[PDB]
């Protein structure tokens, strides 16, 4: 049995506070606490916690940690928005996508760890969102290895831009020190480094690397919109 | 003072066990147990008591946790072995490198979460690599901006692979479930997926995804060179 098919009880009302549980108040509740403290603090006792009900009660409706990270994942995938339909214009749609995608890992950073370890999560948000995507490209005339090394090379673009936000985001958080200021603070030393004479390529790349003339707002959609010329490209050859 | 050049005190003999310590004692401890147990097992009392050590006494040559993980991923990246200059074929280069990459996050799964999230790491074994992978592309006619986008889009194909198999290889050990297991066990609510009709794209790659035809060493390969004929159409126009 699929957690994705596995029956939800009735809702049932406790005798701490009275109020009535459901799966997804319990996988919503879970999601507001990982979005400011990470995966690890929205324990089962810690969500039982912010509802006010004993733990035992939330494990009626998701049975382990597994299980809720696997519901957080598609309840979050759920808040994008995206058409029924993909549309004719397949750089258009996937951009839509892409851009929807790194938002809504912004707005939940354990996104950027939760998001396929392993298992593919095959709950109905996230099969939605893969059904637009390989859509998008499901219309020409490619094998299935070629369709998913492609959508592939696209999500890996996608994903690892964000991760990469994600972690400077992440460590501003936990130490107090964001990118700027770590870029400050490094300088002396990428001064030694550049004196040495020994990393040519760190001092050519130094300046854009400290202070880039683009945001990453425009840096994630230049390079997008190279990964999505190269895709033109190996659909032209096919 | 970056812990780069942060001078490393003399060697100094305890008074348990009386071995003398040093900072890449301690960083070697710390990365044999983050093999087996991950990041965070590998405390600073834990690879203390790896080596019959007072906990005190390792602070001395590595102040804090997160110096020593910087420290424990420089430390990795030194058993690459590339060549000195990448040579004339960039794409040779590339792929070695790529290679050697892939192989030490396997060895290293820590890496997989440790390798950037935030600040880069500016230690000699890492700047050694960067250089060599730049240094491919540095030979050409690029803005820095294009040179760091292209060398972008080639380290996250590779990183993104690579995380993606670091995770089902660690979900295996957490679950004792591995990607066969879990894809048989999902066969049955797969074909209820594919019987309602309602994700024609997940029924078409359905079969490759359960039971590719090409496993992850020809997969990773494959993609790489589509990734390297891109960079190169990327050169042309330039």
């Amino acid at each position: 049995v699929s957690i994705w098919m596995h029956p939800e009880p009735a809702g049932r009302r406790s005798a701490r506070s009275h109020r009535t549980l459901s799966r997804d108040q319990i996988v919503r509740a879970a999601v507001k606490v990982a979005d400011t403290e990470g995966v690890e603090a929205a324990s089962m006792r810690r969500v039982a916690a912010e509802l006010g009900a004993g733990t035992m009660s939330l494990y009626y409706y998701v049975p382990t940690k597994e299980d809720l990270v696997e519901l957080m994942v598609d309840e979050v995938i759920g808040e994008t928005r995206l058409p029924d339909r993909p549309g004719p214009d397949w750089r258009a749609a996937l951009t839509l996508a892409a851009n929807e995608k790194r938002a809504l890992w912004l707005r939940h950073p354990w996104l950027a760890t939760a998001w396929r370890n392993g298992h593919p999560v095959w709950g109905p948000n996230s099969l939605r969102q893969q059904e637009f995507v390989l859509g998008t490209l499901g219309v020409f005339d490619l094998q299935v290895d070629e369709l998913l090394s492609l959508i592939g090379l696209y999500n890996g673009y996608v994903e690892s831009f964000v991760r990469n936000e994600v972690g400077w985001l992440e460590e501003a958080r936990r130490t107090k020190v964001d990118m700027r200021e770590w870029m400050r603070r490094s300088g002396p030393y990428a001064q030694q480094l550049v004196d040495s004479g020994e990393y040519p390529m760190f001092a050519r790349v130094l300046a854009e690397t400290v202070a880039p003339h683009m945001g990453p707002d425009q840096r994630f959609r230049s390079g997008l919109e190279r990964l999505l010329d190269s895709i033109g490209a190996s659909l032209d050859r096919l």
